[PDB]
């Protein structure tokens, strides 16, 4: 279980920083640059870079006002087909938001694919 969200994105990130384990994205680092900005900065900041490929929704609650899980997320490194898996420490790992939201995405189909296999 995630569930316990806050203790979980601590721990993991004693020792990964905020950086993306799937593509090395220092998500830690542009947050904080984003928080820092004045509003009317953050836009262009956020189209300049990684962050460009997030849905629009999200961007413009980043240029209101940015927090940290817009940036970064805990997730596993080894899922279940269709999402889930276990918890443990040794199964998480720091994504960006772009990468969390492709597997995510991904995970969505694969449990299309399952209920279409059964059905
Ligand atoms: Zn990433």
């Amino acid at each position: 279980s995630m569930s316990n969200n806050s203790y979980l994105r601590a721990k993991v990130f004693e020792t990964e920083h905020g950086v993306c384990q799937l593509c090395n994205v220092n998500a830690q680092e542009l947050f904080l640059r984003l928080r820092d900005a004045p509003k009317s900065q953050r836009k262009n900041l956020l189209y300049a870079t990684w962050t460009s490929k997030l849905p629009l929704e999200q961007l413009n609650e980043m240029i209101r006002n940015p927090g940290e899980g817009h940036f970064w997320q805990v997730d596993h490194i080894k899922p279940v087909y269709g999402g889930g898996g276990q918890c443990s420490l040794d199964n998480l790992q720091t994504l960006c938001t772009v990468c969390h939201k492709e597997r995510t995405a991904r995970q969505a189909k694969e449990r299309s694919q399952v209920r279409r296999q059964s059905l």
